[PDB]
């Protein structure tokens, strides 16, 4: 079903996913990959192809790089926070944020900082759980992902999800 | 600058505010491209020629004539047309955009929501193909202001609706 456990599952496996797709280690604290299923794959698969076409875009690139690198805790709630603040959703922003957190982590792995791996994971779980499972149970769960992109639109869509991340890093940025 | 990305940007946020401002699946919305002083500026003169070109009849019943739920070969062959002398103006942009807009609006009146991502996808496309190197040549989109003074709206109009009227009834005519 749509439960929450289930929802929950998914996420944490599209997380470690994108975090294992993007990353293209401490062995003893490695968390296994949740398995996959048909549908999960096809999620996966759909989000290995935005985060690709967002590494390139360069305005988010250098808004990345002004992340505080070791220390990104107030960084992801505020931009968490901020793209979520109106009290809508949809799909680009959660995109959005699984890509943040990805590239946190990443960030983390080049500082020689692994057993932040699983804290921003933990961040970013704790979001989608206090603050958008409701929201993706009324959508009918995460296959809905799919519907927010087409197979003619990888470029155009990026643009727009691209856009609501930089702005929330820019927020973030100039308010200190 | 005014680099390719920088144009796509702008592109795809005039496009956005050009159809936001006159009119649905929330769970499938494209967040709004957040606005500088100039891209408002530039949003302001899309507005303004925008409603000037909706009170234009003859190109409202050219409009009307475009395949309701079927819009892709229309706006490829029109886009295509409108650009086949290989020369480039701002009025012919504007054409084009504007036509995305209402090809939008008349997909939202059917009840077809994720046509919005597919014409803008089609819209940014050919941006993208035919007409960026032409507006970085020219410096960016600010020179797009310098096509539309300020005492000459109803004029520009005029010829601006005529070339969307045009390859409108070729697209028709052509069948």
């Amino acid at each position: 079903p749509t439960s929450s456990e289930q929802i929950m599952k998914t996420g944490a496996l599209l997380l470690q996913g994108f975090i294992q797709d993007r990353a293209g280690e401490a062995p003893e604290l490695a968390l296994d990959p949740v398995p996959q299923d048909a549908s999960t794959k096809k999620l996966s698969e759909c989000l290995k192809r935005i985060g690709d076409e967002l590494d390139s875009n360069m305005e988010l690139q250098r808004m990345i790089a002004a992340v505080d690198t070791d220390s990104p805790r107030e960084v992801f709630f505020r931009v968490a926070a901020d793209m979520f603040s109106d009290g809508n959703f949809n799909w680009g922003r959660v995109v959005a944020l699984f890509y943040f957190a990805s590239k946190l982590v990443l960030k983390a792995l080049c500082t020689k900082v692994p057993e932040l791996i699983r804290t921003i994971m933990g961040w970013t779980l704790d979001f989608l759980r206090e603050r958008l499972l409701g929201w993706i149970q009324d959508q009918g769960g995460w296959d809905g992902l799919l519907s927010y992109f087409g197979t003619g639109t990888w470029q155009t869509v990026t643009i727009f999800v691209a856009g609501v991340l930089t702005a929330s890093l820019t927020i973030w940025k100039k308010m200190g």
